[PDB]
């Protein structure tokens, strides 16, 4: 719905102009010698290569910078925004959902635009923490700063940049002012029981089928989503299935559920390089009824 308007518009090519149409920084591809000593330590931990994983992709249409957090991914979560919101206020039980306005959906996701626009690496907040905790082990106890965390700080700024450069087509019409415009950038500072919040993490949650593998996917993602839809697996999945088809529909991988897929590099790298193309290829996967 308001990927189309003016304000979406404007918002998508604020953040693919100057952040997800750009490679990953160099510096935060891999942690040095010391902090990889101590992570290799943790067996448990998924190795630290994480760091410097689906750092870019070729594609025929050219090479796709942080394929795995990019334009596709950004859209895709923005896109499942709306869907996720019919079928808590259908099949969650919980009255809490209906606070779940137009006005409120659309800034739900509008935000969802700018949720990775501060990466400068694939990590995960989970290797994030290892990391962090690797550099305190290796060295002495010394602290670092959190760098999924930064990343978050980073988008903030990017959000409040733009948001403020087009204040008068933003203010009231979509944030109703500067006070509730902060409140909504905090909400980028994902590490939750508002209604926007559970929201906007289901779609986060639902997209990452394209990067999990089956059984993480299943019991991180889908044991939630089964619950907060009043425990109705076949409404989970219909939405699943949807999240599934956007991912397809983009010419992304699909590896934590559904009908799996590699990479389709023609399709992955026309949607990747045009966020124009990309949203038409999204916009044409049937949005899934509810009872």
């Amino acid at each position: 719905d308001y990927l189309l308007s003016a304000n979406g518009s404007k918002a998508i090519d604020f953040v693919w102009s100057n952040f997800l149409k750009h490679p990953y920084n160099p510096k935060l591809k891999q942690p040095d010698a010391n902090v990889k000593a101590a992570w290799e330590k943790h067996a448990d931990w998924e190795h630290w290569s994480n760091m410097g994983q689906d750092w870019s992709l070729n594609t025929p249409s050219g090479l796709v910078p942080r394929p795995n957090h990019g334009i596709a991914h950004t859209l895709r979560v923005a896109q499942l925004v709306p869907v996720i919101a019919e079928f808590l206020k259908a099949y969650s039980g919980d009255p809490k959902f209906q606070k779940l306005t137009q006005k409120e959906i659309q800034k739900a996701q509008y935000m969802m635009l700018f949720s990775v626009i501060g990466r400068e690496n694939d990590m995960s907040w989970t290797d994030a923490n290892h990391y962090q905790q690797a550099f305190k082990e290796a060295y002495n106890g010394q602290y670092s700063k959190h760098i999924y965390a930064t990343f978050k700080e980073n988008a903030q700024k990017g959000f409040l940049n733009h948001v403020v450069t087009n204040k008068s087509s933003l203010i009231p019409s979509l944030f109703s002012d500067e006070s509730e415009l902060q409140y909504w950038a905090e909400a980028l500072d994902t590490g939750i029981s508002s209604a926007s919040g559970i929201l906007m993490a289901l779609a986060h949650d639902l997209d990452l089928m394209r990067c999990y593998d089956k059984g993480k996917f299943n019991s991180l993602k889908m044991k939630d989503l089964v619950a907060r839809l009043g425990g109705n697996e076949d409404a989970a999945k219909k939405l699943a299935d949807y999240a599934h088809d956007l991912i397809v529909a983009t010419g992304d991988r699909c590896m934590g559920y559904g009908v799996t897929q590699d990479y389709n590099y023609s399709l992955f790298g026309k949607c990747s390089l045009d966020p124009n193309e990309c949203l038409k290829q999204l916009q044409s996967i049937p949005k899934p009824e509810t009872t």
